[PDB]
């Protein structure tokens, strides 16, 4: 029964066939269960195993880079060489970054909670039910429970399922949906049945929602669904159906792979179409075996070189570090890919309450009736001093104190604003300061009577206890509070009715004080007040009162007017019918206007600079709120969202309004609307899946489990600190403070992180670049091997891993909220950038070829060859005469080698620096700025001489110490990387930026 709210007590009985004082038969129960199922979450399944593991093997590059080891394990076994450790040491360290990278790929146990789950922790493990097979009440598992069955309640009792109030055995009965609504208040809820068939959670009076708890009181019910079809199933349903995107820089990454895969497949056939030279030769010249050698150990050689081994681990340690700057600033980010898109959010959608304002209701002016004489009227203005819940303040006239006693008609503005008022004030000692106690909005009415003093009471005499409630007391010793009409959406208002005390006070024997919307309430005023006389309402004073009221809500001063009335002749204690909550609007009629109160929910002390902080940075932002469409806008023109005197009557809508629109207009509305007013629970992920349309990464924000579906939906869930922990698993990010300063001062960061992190990128494939140009030179042209796969490994894991990973404390660029967001399909290298570390890393490879070429060649300690016979080298048996000086294992010297990885480890060193900024100069930015680049660098070169002098290391990687007599040549082929870079950067600013 999906509709049973709407369905009177008797109705949902006969539907299920149920007796109320019985309950369900074992036998209907078999059947219920059996047809409905459990009542319970569906166990979130389809979690991850060893399939989590061959995920992270299922890519391109990965299974490239697997094949090298397989290839690499081929020839590992197969060699001459009686050397034993050194053997298996290529395929080895291959496997421990595919396995190492696999780890972090899979990394999502301690960086990422389930939502889900979470929720799970609302359904409570036991229920009380009226079974027919007994007479007293039996407690079973809360999953055994069923539609249709007889359910009982009490206080601190955790409701079981969607429940059909039947009837209440207590005086009251009191539940708290803060999970379910936001509004920690205890709503009432009562037996009869709401008309509206598609009335939201908020109006249905007469249901109890699973995982809500009862505040206060005892009922019987019957329950109308369990499961998935609850309030909280129908809202998990939508969480698990919602598929979240991957961050627009890990689908660069992924594109990145795909080309990077192509390259790598492409040169492996142009390696092969080169040696096409090789069908023109002798069998007996020779064995292929041999050839095959080199096909295979050049391909594992491409994989490695082409390939940023280390840049996973960059990322991790970049983005980790970049996670505690979060923190810091009050924004504890959920996942790490979360902190680089964030400096990609384009909008941000924001709740007014709490997050744009302090929440810090008070009471500012408020106005009664002077005089009225014909067509004549004035109204009576006042001011209060003290934006805080502290009765620290004072009550003025024109900029002037008053004493608010002598005015009879704030007489009894006091005496309603205590008595028809459920919260109250508490000084709080160790904090110091007056708390709240129960609705800001109420609290502030509180507060209020204890500033005005309407009866003049000892104040300084008293003590910091008895001054929270001591006006309030005083009008509570006048009148007796006999009981309230509650709150309803459908009027809008709230009344009390109060006897008087055994004194006889000259009250006209009992009186009701009435509470809420103006509009709501002047209309049923059929009388208005003039101090103590009485006068009809007339036209001329209605329009008064509604024009003062719509100034201050619409005016600069943004107040949450509240109209208080008073019904002189209220009916009777008898005729009066307590539960039906539909006739309390009746005898809230022919009423007397009182006087009316404006508060303001004082903005956040920082958002007006945030604000203007995203107009700069090119963000759009909507403000979700509760207020009226007239004051909504009011408050939107207040902070910055809007201008003071700018149209923006199709820039903002309302719930009713925006639910109006067609489809296609409601999507052409979220392109250009700044302000949602009044908005439905379902509008929120409405509104991000029309953003998500025009390809606009969404920044939603929400607390309770409502926004739950939103925030999962949203780019950028943000939850708040003080939120439930549901919104907190399922947002991205939760603000500490509850600020929206604190979401752009974090979006700020994530920018920067990006910039940092896209600089460092360049760079590591900058170093893959040469690597691959290396070994292309050296197999194209035939030359003797220059690096070997083992010693790029560690070039790019160590000697580039440790300056990339450095390159993350690159100093803020300023000016970069100047700039508009980062847009979503925006390449990481492109056109000129393309070319420029195309240059760089063409130069490398011929460095690094030329180094070893010097050494074979041009040397000092090195023989005196040619480069013809040097590209001859696997022909030294053969061709014996045109070979002739030493050994031919000097074709295979460790010398050489060294020198083509010392001068790649050199230049990378000096491409570190070059990576300090983008464009600007070492002249103009010091080298000596990253600290922590330099002490990279100094670790580094310092490492790169371990591998070189530590006998154990230098064998496996297949290289020997030099002296200062080699080390002059690589400085010397090495530091000119830094003046061509210099050329580039220098055209990028002159010649190209305009
Ligand atoms: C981008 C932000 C990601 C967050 C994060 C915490 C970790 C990321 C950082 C990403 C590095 C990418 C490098 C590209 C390069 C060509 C590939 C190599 C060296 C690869 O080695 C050949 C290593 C890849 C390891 C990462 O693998 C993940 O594999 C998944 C399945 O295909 C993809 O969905 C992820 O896409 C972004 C991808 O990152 C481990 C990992 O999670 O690392
Ligand atoms: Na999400």
């Amino acid at each position: 029964m999906e509709a049973a709210h709407s369905k009177s007590t008797e109705e949902c009985l006969a539907y299920f066939g149920v007796s109320e004082t019985t309950g369900l038969t074992p036998d209907q129960v078999k059947r219920h269960l059996e047809k409905y199922g459990h009542n319970e979450l569906p166990a979130e399944e389809g979690k991850s195993l060893w399939e989590l593991v061959i995920e992270q093997f299922e890519d391109l590059l990965v299974r490239i880079l697997l094949l090298a080891a397989c290839i690499s394990f081929v020839l590992a076994w197969f060699e001459e060489g009686e050397e034993t450790i050194t053997a298996f040491v290529e395929p080895f360290v291959i496997l421990l970054i595919l396995i190492a990278n696999a780890i972090v790929g899979v990394w999502q146990e301690r960086n990422a909670e389930n939502a889900i789950e979470a929720l799970k922790e609302y359904e409570p493990e036991m229920g009380k039910v009226y079974r027919a097979d007994r007479k007293s009440v039996q407690r079973i598992k809360a999953r055994d429970i069923v539609p249709g069955d007889i359910v009982e309640v009490a206080v601190g009792d955790k409701v079981p399922a969607d429940i059909r109030i039947l009837s209440i055995k207590s005086t009251t009965l009191r539940v708290d949906q803060s999970i379910l609504t936001g509004e920690s208040v205890s709503v009432i809820k009562h037996t009869e049945p709401v008309p509206d068939p598609r009335a939201v959670n908020q109006d249905k009076k007469n249901m109890l929602f699973s995982g809500t708890n009862i505040a206060a009181g005892k009922a019987l019910g019957i329950v109308a669904t369990t499961g998935v079809s609850t309030e909280i199933g129908k809202i998990r349903d939508q969480m698990a159906a919602t598929e979240q995107d991957k961050t627009p820089l890990q689908q660069k990454l992924d594109e990145f792979g795909e080309q990077l895969s192509k390259v790598i497949s492409l040169i492996c056939v142009a390696v092969w179409l080169i040696n096409i030279g090789h069908f023109n030769d002798p069998v007996h010249g020779g064995s292929w075996i041999r050839g095959a050698i080199y096909y295979f150990k050049i391909a594992v050689a491409l994989a490695v070189a082409a390939i940023p081994e280390g840049l996973p681990a960059v990322i991790t340690t970049c983005l980790a570090l970049g996670t505690r700057r979060m923190a810091k600033k009050n924004a504890i980010v959920r996942s790490l890919p979360s902190v680089e898109t964030l400096g990609c959010t384009s909008v941000i959608c924001s709740d007014k309450t709490g997050t744009l304002t302090t929440n810090q209701m008070s009471v500012c002016k408020m106005f009664i009736i002077d005089k009225v004489d014909g067509d004549f009227c004035s109204l009576n203005e006042f001011s209060i001093t003290g934006s805080t819940y502290a009765p620290e303040g004072e009550v003025l006239k024109n900029d002037k104190p008053i004493r608010s006693g002598q005015f009879d008609g704030l007489v009894e503005l006091a005496t309603i604003c205590a008595l028809c008022n459920d919260s109250s004030l508490d000084f709080n000692e160790t904090k110091g300061v007056y708390e709240k106690v129960g609705e800001a909005t109420e609290t502030a009415l509180t507060t209020l009577v204890e500033k005005m003093n309407v009866f003049n009471t000892e104040v300084r005499n008293l003590s910091k206890v008895e001054r929270a409630n001591a006006c309030n007391s005083v009008i509570r010793q006048l009148m007796k509070k006999e009981f309230t009409l509650e709150f309803s959406r459908d009027r809008k208002s709230m009344s009390v009715y109060c006897s008087p005390a055994k004194s006889s006070r000259a009250a006209v024997g009992n009186k009701m004080f009435v509470k809420g919307a103006p509009e709501g309430v002047i209309d049923r005023c059929n009388y208005v007040r003039v101090g103590t006389t009485r006068v009809p309402m007339t036209g001329p004073v209605k329009e008064k009162i509604l024009s003062v009221i719509k100034e201050w809500g619409t005016g600069r001063d943004t107040l949450r007017c509240l109209a208080l009335a008073t019904r002189d002749t209220p009916p009777k204690r008898e005729e009066m019918v307590l539960d039906d909550s539909s006739r309390f609007m009746e005898y809230e009629t022919d009423l007397t206007f009182v006087g009316v109160v404006g508060m303001l929910d004082p903005p956040r002390k920082e958002v007006m600079g945030s604000i203007q902080l995203c107009r700069d940075a090119g963000i759009r932002v909507i403000m979700i709120t509760g207020d009226n469409k007239g004051t909504a806008i009011a408050i939107c023109r207040r902070i910055g969202i809007f201008g003071e005197n700018e149209e923006v009557a199709d820039r903002a809508y309302t719930g009713r309004e925006f639910d109006d629109l067609p489809l296609a207009e409601q999507r052409e509305a979220c392109r250009r609307a700044c302000c949602f007013a009044r908005v439905e629970p379902s509008h929120k992920s409405k509104i991000v899946e029309y953003l998500q349309s025009y390809d606009e990464i969404t920044a939603m924000t929400g607390d309770g489990v409502n926004d739950a579906p939103a925030l999962k939906k949203a780019e950028i869930g943000i939850a708040m600190g003080s939120g439930t922990a549901v919104a907190k698993t399922a947002s991205e990010m939760v603000l500490a403070d509850d600020n929206f300063s604190t979401i752009v001062a974090a979006v700020e960061e994530g920018r920067a992180i990006y910039n940092n992190m896209k600089q460092f990128i360049r760079y590591l494939i900058s170093s893959n670049v040469g690597e691959v140009v290396c070994i292309f030179l050296t197999a194209a042209l035939g030359l003797p091997e220059a690096l070997i796969p083992v010693q790029l490994l560690w070039v790019n894991l160590v000697t580039d891993g440790l300056p990339a990973t450095a390159l993350g404390f690159n100093p803020p660029d300023l000016d970069i909220m100047d700039r508009p967001p980062r847009s979503p399909k925006e390449p990481l290298i492109s056109g000129w950038l393309f070319f420029r570390y195309m240059a760089i890393g063409g130069y490398v490879g011929a460095a690094t070829v030329g180094a070893a070429a010097w050494w074979f060649m041009y040397a000092e300690d090195g023989p005196g060859v040619t480069y013809h016979q040097l590209t001859h080298f696997m022909q030294c048996t053969e061709d014996h005469p045109h070979f002739e000086g030493l050994d031919c294992e000097i074709f295979e010297a460790p010398e050489p080698m060294t020198m083509a990885l010392s001068v790649l480890v050199t230049i990378e060193m000096c491409n570190a620096l070059n990576s300090l900024s983008e464009n600007q100069s070492l002249m103009r930015m010091p080298p000596w700025v990253n600290i922590w680049l330099l002490g990279s660098i100094c670790l580094s070169m310092s490492l790169h001489f371990l591998i070189l002098y530590v006998d154990p290391l230098p064998m496996i990687f297949k290289l020997k110490a030099l002296d200062l007599t080699q080390w002059l040549m690589v400085l010397k082929i090495s530091l000119p990387v830094i003046g061509l870079d210099e050329i580039l950067k220098f055209i990028a600013r002159n010649y190209l930026e305009g």
